[PDB]
């Protein structure tokens, strides 16, 4: 249904639907501030369910599900040119552990999403975003500052949903709109055992492969440096139909906040030569136009901006404040943005494409495609270049 040598891929994520995410929603987390006191916030989806509880939980997820993506936007996002959507979903829509606060309900939208993919001639990838214990401790693993997802039968529970997603979405029903399923989303490599990481990529690959699925197998670089997963599920090995995600940004560090736009534009250009080299087919499945970590609750619920010198010990840069609204942004850090886009954009198309975070947010300007193409600042069309050839592929 994609031809991974030949198409690019142009799309968006649908994030923050079947996953919460603190700073893409603040809405559904603010009335549980007092006043300025943000103690009380729960952290992430896992809380927010608990201190809930299921009847309210449920009740505001069924409107949340039923109104932040619909129909329109699908073909919105096809009248805009772009040909994919990814969609994140957590483990808890298919399976609960015993003491799971989560509620379920969101397959019915799933599935509802990849009739409007059908017929608005969008492709798919399925992504599992978040694992039980959590493969990161980021809050859009549904649970922050825990690491438990190879501990215990955690890894197992996670082996039995990916087999229900693909005897579910990998199969003949899908087969013209899935192009692909990410086994597990941003794997936090660094604090896994890696040696353990693969062999849950390759169960997962071999537990695909054995429904007589022939769906691409995505597997997410677990921030491993360029080149890593060469020699990992390989034709020569009988092992084919594998895709590598990267994700980029160059805001979670005081390192790169603190680049000046020339360099963040090298930086990005980089992204584009390295990639290149890989022997997997390849996509940048989440990136944005960030130029800063200013957008409320990004590091996290609780957490201050590293822009403005309140989180992870970083220098001030600048204050965050004239930086919320788009309307209120200089002409400067207009013209950095659509040079940052593009420069990314050039990068990824020169290989298997690209993968905005995301379609929408409430008021984060910086993370939402619609927000930027409206303003001007995302080419539409999205070949458009006003800073053309900023680095130089041949
Ligand atoms: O090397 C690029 C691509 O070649 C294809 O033949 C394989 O099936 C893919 O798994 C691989 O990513
Ligand atoms: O570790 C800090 C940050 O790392 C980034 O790569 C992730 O995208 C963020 O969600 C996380 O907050």
């Amino acid at each position: 249904a994609w031809d991974y040598d030949n198409n690019v891929i142009r799309g968006v994520n649908l994030g923050g639907w079947f996953v919460l995410e603190p700073y893409m929603t603040p809405s559904l987390f603010e009335p549980f501030q007092n006043g300025n006191d943000q103690s009380g916030v729960p952290v992430d989806e896992y809380h927010w369910t608990q201190t809930l509880g299921k009847e309210a939980a449920l009740r505001i997820l069924q409107k949340h599900w039923s109104t932040w993506i619909t129909e329109q936007d699908f073909k919105q996002i096809s009248n805009l040119g772009l040909n994919f959507v990814r969609i994140p979903i957590g483990y808890w829509a298919f399976q609960l552990l015993d003491n799971d606060p989560y509620v379920q309900g969101q397959v019915q939208y799933l599935e509802k999403a990849l009739g409007w993919a059908r017929k608005n001639n969008i492709r798919v990838w399925i992504d599992l975003h978040g694992a039980p214990g959590s493969q990161n401790g980021f809050d859009n693993s549904g649970l922050r500052d825990s690491y438990n997802f190879q501990n215990g039968d955690n890894t197992q529970v996670t082996l039995n949903v990916l087999n229900t997603i693909f005897k579910k979405y990998g199969g003949n029903e899908y087969s013209d709109v899935v192009i692909g399923i990410e086994l597990l989303n941003e794997p936090l490599g660094p604090v896994l055992n890696m040696d353990k990481l693969k062999q849950f990529f390759l169960d997962g690959y071999n537990s695909l492969r054995q429904t007589g699925s022939v769906t691409p197998v995505i597997i997410h670089d677990a921030f491993q440096v360029f080149g890593y997963w060469n020699n990992f599920l390989t034709v020569a090995e009988g092992q084919w139909n594998v895709v590598v995600d990267h994700h980029h940004y160059q805001v979670f560090s005081g390192g790169e906040l603190s680049r000046n736009i020339n360099d963040h534009i090298s930086v990005a250009c980089n992204w584009g030569w390295d990639a290149k080299k890989e022997s997997h087919w390849n996509v940048a499945g989440q990136w944005s136009a960030a130029l800063t970590d200013c957008a409320k609750w990004l590091n996290g619920v609780n957490r201050g901006a590293r822009y403005e010198g309140a989180y992870d010990n970083a220098p001030y840069i600048g204050s965050c404040q004239p930086l919320l609204d788009i309307s209120q942004w200089s002409d400067e850090h207009k013209t950095d943005t659509r040079r940052y886009i593009e420069a990314q954009l050039d990068a990824f198309e020169y290989t298997g494409g690209w993968v905005f975070w995301s379609w929408k947010t409430e008021n984060a300007p910086e993370w939402s495609f619609q927000t930027l193409t409206y303003n001007g600042l995302f080419p539409q069309p999205v070949t458009d270049r006003q800073f053309p050839n900023q680095c130089g592929f041949h």
